[PDB]
């Protein structure tokens, strides 16, 4: 008995952000909250978007106040807002820190509290506000996930709060947004959608479901990744990153991750370094952890991500998988270790215990041990 | 580009989801669902056990058990005004794709209006329908998954689809213990007919990467395990891993479409009143060898995942190969070799060609086709 | 999940393992003993040897030679009076698999009381019954590792199965030298039947990693030796491993089940008195064609098992050359080529069929069957 | 002749402790001596008629104190639920009924604590009772498992009825003890391992063990370790030893633990053997050597000369001395 949680309607597509207002006035909205960063109000995507809502007689308000790493103090002032403006919807442009703002504004306002009320897994009982998200990045994928992460002001920790009702009730995958994304910005967040899908492949939770997009997904972002991180203006890579995120996306929401996400959550936040570097840069060492534990599907994924296991035994093609990690992670200019992104080693220990306490860890298919995590980023500190 | 996804916000595949349903009944709001089932179901219990799981859970229910195979416009509306008289706010369907579609036409036309037969064809209607909670009893049909109804018209003797994005429904309950009984005609048919989604939404020409996902590993599954439930069907594991499959294939065709095998399905069904997935079984064969010029790499993927090793052969070679294991299959499954011995009259067959013609899935098939193509499609799938 | 398995708990097999009956009779503890077994046996003197030995561990002895080819119901409440007439602590048993099942069944129904065809089934007898040595001469039956007795019904001329856990043998001796005199007709059916009871334990739907080990084992000496066996009879090295063959896969089909190649040979011999292995290998081929859509993996395995070169084949096609492998051997042997030729009548079918679907075995089997399925079954073995 | 011992009945799978009393009935048992599952246990043991008494000594190592204490309490069976340590001390014909909680050992299914009336009259193998083993118990209680397997299978005394079984135990623990490794609470994976187990207990208790555990019981026994892990350290160069023995047999031992032998030579074949437990060993975080378990090399010439006169030894496919068991100690003392 297993629960499958998908955004009811996604439009992924070259112009699909041109449907924020139509989709809306199906949900029935009357007045939508938009949540940005600061920069994306000023680049004036917020005001098309604002533009196109308006048309379908769906009036708006911003708060262009979203942050990375968002904070419970800028939720509630967005949850002020939502009750000042009179909203009744919330739409969200941008990465990660704009879509998990938003989820946290929509569920204090339908159900009250503090954010800080929520942190753990929620069963909220009242109808809770529809939230649309629109992508401008090809990884995270918060349009279609249940969590969203928020840090606690005073004690200075991340909050993850998980409930289905988070789960956002559009998902506007729009590749034309991403084509202006940095090279070094798509290596990142392709690598994590990577991550997603082969962790949701080996995860604790996978379902068939699951498993069908994992492996479509790392089809589609082994082909073309490479692709749009040479040439950003390639709008049929940048599509098929866009599939890619959003099956991965739903892949792991429902599926689960693991240690290359509890071990990099506390490096980034730590260290101050980005979630898709320390993702690419712990995965290989994660996965030779893991390997007993899912050795057929991780022969699978070494042929996923392309290398010839013809004639070779299934431990074999399992480890031809980290070899291919390595080759991927080569090719992109992963660095070489932690320690050249100024890990240090008398912080490991506490980098493992927070890890073991992270709600990814018990997805992992190994169950671990605070120094099996240790062992794990020290093997990662230098190749 | 502008490609629009609709699945159930929702479903829980499992064993022992049926009792989830006034749980999440209780997490949409309902306060007096409208129970839709057959008669069977009814005199089975299975109504009343769920009628007690969404009654403790705090909502309140009511039976309508007026569903037939081969839904009717007459039991739609009459439903409908059960639906107003009872002052309901939900819609739960029990049973297999007569009661889901059923039910959808039951709360889109309580919202909108006129007859079901008036919102034929793709709607985008303004008002919105009441939630659908839809418990399957068939690993097949998708219908929890899909946006389409499928009210048959007996003033024109032909099965309408119906589709509009509000009766998606909102909640899909897939338990496999209630497929357990299935006798083994019922499970061929079904898993038939689930194996002609994924195969139809994989060639669709509306078909994208998120389908190609559910379609592929549909028909893996499918391969695997649906002879291993027409063997013995009190297998929880082969019924489970063929509900997984018939859901993703639902979703497959609802998002990528259907073609030419459920276009005369449909008008073969209709008319000398046989089974779908049987119908579907025999003519794929034929229609596939139509549509092999336009996906042959596809068609060739479909023989390596329909179970043939199609290793030093030419693509096209490997695209023929299909057809091989679409008879191998129907063999072993012992459909009958043609549509002659179904009772389909050849006198029959252009106005059945014809008003295959009108079908929305002609117009997702890969191959755009003629009335007379179809003609001759549906004349080799009468011997042999 | 839960299984339970049964196993004679001291087993002798090898060149001269018939020296140790009487130093395990005194080990259980044992005074007054039954020699159970055939008349040309106990002319051969093979039942003064035994006694010999029986009598030097100091435990008196008496024989009864009643036991026949399809052994009755009558002989067997014949020698249950003999038991209580001689007040016999002890049973020992000398002879093929008809021997066996007499003494096991005197044992029950001096036990329980009943005669015989109350026993049809399983049971669970709560009289405990005497200790059971048994000496085995064929390698086939495997009957001196199972709780299973093959005794037929007079009237209704159905080899009745009776199914105990406390008729299973104490002891058990698999003594390859007194199987060497055995003729290449009975080297042929005592062999084929021990390859059925492999391969139904392999594809039963009762099914264990212990039993699919033996019967894994005994498909594989099979192949090599019994061919051999069948040549000559004076290989003692083949004749030794057909009775490890026979072993295991007689503790196989005791813990795993069987199937409807023993449903289906219970009748037909019963009704033509016929030879068990016999019918077995001429009903095999057709049985596994139709169970062939429950276990395809494991009929693949069954077809490398027996000898086919399975690389580069699909799991259809390799499954497929299980079939191709049993009519090869099958004519490396004469088996004949059809139940016709072998007097079997169209007319008797149904009842056959009939009887067939109320045997226990077709309920191991891994395709639920029909009465029509078996019937099909049978009419495609008749000719060919 | 050749004879094969194993207990009459045996009831493997989950639930399979419920059926204690009942196995017990068919015996014809009036009351019985449990050599908090105890409690449950006997309910379960009363539920069918069956008085019940318990023995809370179950001292592990090996002793003759605790036997004559369980005799003062005369009755009329015995039920023993543990490890092997519980089933040995309980050996002391009366029925015996083994419960076991570890997926190696297998001495439910022995007649050693050496005669064939100990061995137990029921076996019971719950993978609900295994769950709960840490990363460490079940790392060497399955490569014991193993031992017994790869040991038996070139054992002297091996016959198709041994073969089987450990065949098959080779291949459920090559599948499924990494899966257990991984993650204790996959019931699929523990039952696997118990139904493997089982097959390579019957296995070695008839066909016959080995070097590995000549040279582990004094390992062991000298510098108190875990029997598991010092079979797992002396198995790659045991096995080496004894190739030029049975050199067909091991290259089907590679393909028993994953390894891909095909085009290769039979001695190839062979070699990879050793490749797939070095291999096995890194995986679980098996010790490099005997040294680092703090065994020093002054004492390998006495552990060989023990070892010699273990009758493991006899059953080894390659006769040794003591210098070539002392090479073995010395081989596997660092990497
Ligand atoms: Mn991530
Ligand atoms: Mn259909
Ligand atoms: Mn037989
Ligand atoms: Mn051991």
């Amino acid at each position: 008995t297993t629960n499958f949680f998908i955004p009811p309607a996604s439009v992924i597509g070259r112009g699909a952000v041109k449907e924020v207002g139509t989709r809306l006035k199906q949900i029935g909205a009357k007045k939508a909250l938009i949540v940005t960063d600061a920069f994306l109000h000023s680049t004036g995507l917020s005001e098309e978007v604002a533009k196109n809502i308006r048309e379908a007689g769906v009036d708006v308000a911003i708060f262009p106040k979203a942050q990375p790493d968002p904070a419970d103090t800028q939720v509630h002032e967005g949850v002020d807002v939502f009750k000042q403006e009179n909203c009744d919807s919330l739409v969200s442009i941008g990465g990660g820190s704009s879509h998990d703002t938003a989820k946290a504004i929509g569920l204090v306002a339908a159900n009250g509290g503090r954010i800080n009320d929520y942190q753990g897994v929620n069963s909220v009982e009242k109808p809770v506000v529809p939230v649309v998200a629109i992508t401008t990045t090809a990884g995270t994928g918060s349009e279609t996930t249940s969590l969203a992460v928020i840090t606690d002001s005073a004690r200075k920790v991340k909050m993850p709060v998980i409930d289905e009702k988070i789960t956002p009730t559009v998902a506007i995958v729009d590749p034309e947004l991403m084509v202006k994304k940095p090279a070094g910005l798509t290596i990142a967040t392709g690598m994590d959608a990577l991550s997603h899908a082969i962790e949701a492949y080996v995860a604790k939770g996978a379902t068939p479901v699951t498993d069908a997009f994992a492996i479509q997904a790392m089809k589609l972002i082994n082909e073309y990744l490479p692709k749009a991180v040479a040439n950003g203006e390639d709008i049929e890579a940048r599509e098929k990153m866009a599939y890619a995120q959003y099956m991965a996306g739903v892949a792991f929401n429902n599926g689960g991750l693991g240690l290359v996400h509890s071990i990099s959550h506390q490096v980034g936040g730590v260290y101050k370094l980005q979630h898709g570097i320390c993702n690419s840069v712990n995965m290989p060492h994660v996965c030779a952890f893991n390997l007993i534990a899912k050795t057929e599907r991780f022969a699978h994924i070494a042929e996923l991500l392309g290398e010839n296991v013809a004639g070779l035994s299934t431990a074999a093609a399992a480890e031809r998988a980290i070899v291919a990690l390595e080759r991927i992670n080569k090719s992109f200019g992963i660095p070489s270790g932690y320690a050249e992104m100024g890990v240090k080693e008398e912080d490991i220990e506490l980098l493992a215990k927070n890890a073991y306490e992270d709600v990814c860890t018990q997805s992992n298919p190994r169950v671990p041990t605070v120094q099996d995590i240790a062992q794990i980023i020290k093997n990662a500190m230098l190749e």
